[PDB]
């Protein structure tokens, strides 16, 4: 979670390495 994409927020977790 960070601003509103709490959920898509999981594309971007260990994938952005």
């Amino acid at each position: 979670d960070r601003q509103i994409k709490i959920w898509f927020q999981n594309r971007r977790m260990k994938w952005k390495k």
